């Protein structure tokens, strides 16, 4: 780590914090549930408060649970009602309902605590977070919010080397000076931005990587803008992807095996979920487009030909996409939803097991009229390769009609993940991110020819600042934990 | 040079195990439940009324110093100012022997440019005249002081320290009267009311709690000397005189809450020492006889004139340090007032000049000092034989006209101090001079004595009570009260005296369970 970046992050009188005060979203689950530094000194301010214990430990035990193995659940749903639900017990919860009380001590399920955390949370919002308010504890998350506001920009990033290369520009891997965190860094290089009419792509990934965190989706922590290039630093991952380990885990026997197959999909199935949940469409779901991280989870990324639809806005027009992995609403022009990218689900499930499109053979020269007219009218056949659960769910993502399609329905994939395909995965550790991986991983091209006949105008440079808008706070937060750099400067008396 | 207030190690380690019984040991969970800092909205009047002098806040009030060394310990720029501090005064209470080395590396550690907590703000002069030279380093002190009371101090005031430190204050002020303390014991009996022994109910820390009873107060007309007392054991804080935590008052009875000295006064161990053979041995003797001096020192140096030192009000402490106590006698002199009349004291202590209705000042406490002494050594006073039958005016004339004679149990250095502060004329007599007893110090009585340890309570005593022992032997009519009472009760009553109550918290350890920002 620089230490000239490094000596940059201290925290700052309280004075410089007035101004923030007033200026920033004071609401109870804003500050203290989603963003990671605000929930560490809630908790704190709790832990230092004795009244307020069994509150706090009720609340890290019902997610000690929620994230506990299925061997172990029994005895930590007894452990929770002895210490908590008992007027006797020393950490018993006044607070509650006789109601609330009841039904926690009835019954075993998936979500057995997801009322009574409810409860708790409704509970921690009202006296303990108006005393939060008025506590140091608050004061101090001012000063986080601060540091969190200053300039980041890019003198603060070491970029040492290429991970992969795109239309604009490489994407490089580097270093966030200051914690030494590692991160992706994709460059758009500006002028070639402007002259092939990028803007829009460029923005729309930038808001959406900005807006949603998922664990299934790439995170952007910082965009920022240099002389010649725009900048998304974004999660790094180094894995490669599924296209890659398609054809290179066995050359001469490629696809995946069927677990490993069902695995991404349901990491995949949970990013799409993600997205549409917040009314977007990806428009760009393939193998290509997925990507390993060290730990062999896998991430959607490449979000430029998404589209996000306006408050009551159900459907779109819009062609956009890859060929072969466009669905026929889509392709005949018409009004489509969320149900061409579980059409696009399908064909890439379809290739990770059989190593080859749906509609075309591997390997094949196939230009795109005849591609559309295959997608258009060819029904899928399917190898031995397949089990019959694989087959049915390619079938019912692969069906032509979207109305007949298998996808989002009632704001969730919940019926989805009902169907066989899923029967050995265990939803509820696959989103918390507590299942093993099936498999764990372990050039010089030079620079692009300085774009011709390209200069700015005013509404290029205001594009470009709008682009570049610097530092998202969850992701900022959750580096400075994860590094040691909230430790180090969060100590009282050490 | 102040000391670090630190939580008492074993107090703390007796309190858990005495709060598991459900008998008076405990400490009362009702009192310490009222031990919480408040909201910061509540501080707020706190921030206008409040001295925030540097020296006021940062070096005199225990909580706040302990709270600005915290802000400069996480604040890395302002470390080599508060280890420079820290060491200051480590150096300056070390024993003789390991000074020469802690000297050499405090100037290694901060004095030099090549060094990692070398000290940059310091002049090119106070470096050099540090790397010279007891006194050795009060001028860098002073230099290392008037920095932090700059810029480091200003970063202060806008830290959550400075704001800890005003929920600390606020607390303080908290009413803390009467139902706070326990008396579970007689210490001792006073002309007004008993000295009990208590225990401050939330923390558990032990005090001498004097009761005046206030129908004999005004009907004996007391009052004056009980305020005198008052006033004086709060605004004076030294290691040698009895401090005042809390004043209050009951329906029956006004209340000071006070340093506990359960060792016994010094008269009872002239005479029970060994009833055969009584008196001190010489170093006993000239140890207290130090003590006493440099709590007279502090008196004088405010304008304060004791008038009643003798033995019986020198209490020992369970180390076997004395303190001054009963100060109902004593006067303050006002501003550039040089000396006062007054035919106070008791009988065989009060010098000549008193006595013959003069003009007097310290001059009389030395002769006090001096008859203290003498009794010390040879168990008897300079002016009456032992258990001598001799009324008041025979006592006058003996003060006024008799030369003291020096059986064979004193040494040469021992007749001479004594001689030198019996001196019938003030003129003489040695004593209180150019702000301080530097000169009476200086007396080889007191060869032995090391007097920057003494003054900061490192010394061994010569002699240790022991705690098993108690060092002690075995209505009012018609009065009622118009207002001058109740107003002057009012005024007496005026509560919780800052600094003891700091070093309260600090030492009991409260200070550490409110503080703890993640535990
Ligand atoms: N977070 C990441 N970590 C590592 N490599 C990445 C990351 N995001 C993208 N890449 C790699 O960087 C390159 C660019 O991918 P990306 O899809 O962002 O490019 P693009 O220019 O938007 O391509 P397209 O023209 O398909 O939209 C590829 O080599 C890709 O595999
Ligand atoms: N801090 C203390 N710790 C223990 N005992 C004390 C303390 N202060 C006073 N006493 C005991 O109580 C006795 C009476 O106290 P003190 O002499 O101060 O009261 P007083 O009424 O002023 O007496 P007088 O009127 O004779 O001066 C003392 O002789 C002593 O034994
Ligand atoms: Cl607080
Ligand atoms: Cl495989
Ligand atoms: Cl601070
Ligand atoms: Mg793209
Ligand atoms: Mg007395
Ligand atoms: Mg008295």
């Amino acid at each position: 780590r620089d230490r000239k970046y490094l000596a940059r992050l201290k925290l700052p009188p309280l004075s410089k914090c007035e101004a923030l005060r007033e200026s920033l979203d004071l609401g109870f689950e804003g500050m203290c549930l989603e963003q990671p530094i605000g929930k560490r000194l809630f908790q704190q301010f709790l832990r230092t408060h004795e009244q307020h214990g069994p509150a706090l430990q009720l609340w890290k035990d019902i997610e000690d649970y929620d994230t506990a193995d299925d061997a172990l659940r029994p005895q930590k749903a007894q452990a929770l009602r002895a210490a908590y639900l008992e007027p006797q017990a020393q950490l018993f919860c006044s607070f509650l309902d006789a109601e609330t009380v009841a039904r926690a001590r009835a019954g075993a399920g998936d979500g057995l605590f997801q009322p009574l955390l409810r409860a708790v949370l409704a509970h921690l919002g009202q006296a303990p977070f108006q005393e939060f308010l008025d506590s140091l504890y608050f004061l101090r998350f001012l000063q986080w919010k601060w540091l969190e506001a200053q300039p980041m920009g890019e003198d603060w990033f070491l970029d040492f080397r290429v991970l992969g290369r795109g239309g604009f520009g490489e994407v490089f891997a580097c270093q966030m000076k200051a914690t030494g965190k590692l991160y992706a860094c994709k460059k758009l290089n500006k002028k070639r931005l402007k002259k092939r009419k990028g803007y829009q792509g460029a923005m729309v990934e930038k808001k959406i990587l900005a807006k949603v965190h998922s664990r299934f989706i790439v995170s952007l922590a910082y965009a920022f803008e240099t002389k010649t290039d725009l900048c998304l630093v974004m999660t790094i991952m180094n894995g490669g992807d599924i296209r890659y380990h398609i054809y290179n885990v066995d050359e001469d026997n490629p696809g995946f095996q069927e677990p490993r197959a069902i695995f991404y999909t349901a990491q995949i199935v949970s990013g799409l979920e993600h997205l549409h949940q917040r009314n977007i469409i990806y428009r760009d779901l393939k193998p290509e487009n997925v990507l390993l991280d060290d730990d062999g989870n896998v991430r959607i990324s490449d979000l430029g030909l998404a589209v996000e639809l306006k408050a009551g806005q159900t459907k779109t027009k819009g062609y956009a996409g890859t060929p072969g992995f466009m669905a026929p609403e889509l392709l005949l022009g018409e009004e489509y939803d969320f149900s061409v990218d579980y059409f696009a689900l399908g064909v890439t499930l379809y290739e990770m097991i059989a190593a080859r499109g749906p509609f075309r053979a591997r390997g094949e020269k196939v230009e795109n009229k005849e591609l559309k007219q295959r997608v258009l009218e060819q029904a899928v056949t399917y190898p031995d390769k397949f089990s019959p659960a694989s087959k049915d769910f390619c079938e019912a993502l692969l069906q032509k009609d979207p109305e007949k399609r298998l996808g989002f329905r009632d704001g969730s994939c919940d019926g989805l993940r009902t169907h066989p395909l899923f029967r050995d995965i265990s939803w509820r550790q696959l989103e918390a991110g507590m299942l093993t991986p099936p498999f764990v991983p372990d050039q010089d091209v030079g620079a692009f020819s300085t774009v011709k006949g390209v200069a700015f105008e005013k509404a290029d440079t205001e594009f470009f600042q709008e682009f570049a808008s610097g530092t998202c706070p969850i992701p900022w937060q959750e580096e400075m934990i994860e590094t040691g750099v909230f430790g180090d400067l969060n100590v009282w008396r050490p």
